[PDB]
């Protein structure tokens, strides 16, 4: 999950966030950043005690497995 070290992310399928997206800043929660070159950085923020923005981050891997992170007003103080 996040990036699996053992399986390198490929940069040739769709790596994005599940609504389509590309980059969510959300003040205090992290930012998700994909570029076109195959790679993203997945960085959340679990010291967010707030509300976080409901984003599933999601990019398949060479073998196929998505590594997501899913964002929502549960994921806060914890």
């Amino acid at each position: 999950q996040g990036g699996d070290p053992l399986v390198p992310i490929d940069e040739t399928v769709e790596p994005t966030f599940e609504d389509g997206s590309k980059e969510k800043t959300i003040p205090g929660q992290g930012t998700y950043t994909i570029v076109p070159d195959g790679t993203v950085t997945f960085t959340p923020d679990k010291q967010f005690v707030g509300k976080p923005d409901p984003v599933t981050v999601k990019r398949v891997d060479k073998n196929g497995t998505p590594v997501t992170a899913t964002y929502s007003p549960e994921f806060t103080k914890v």
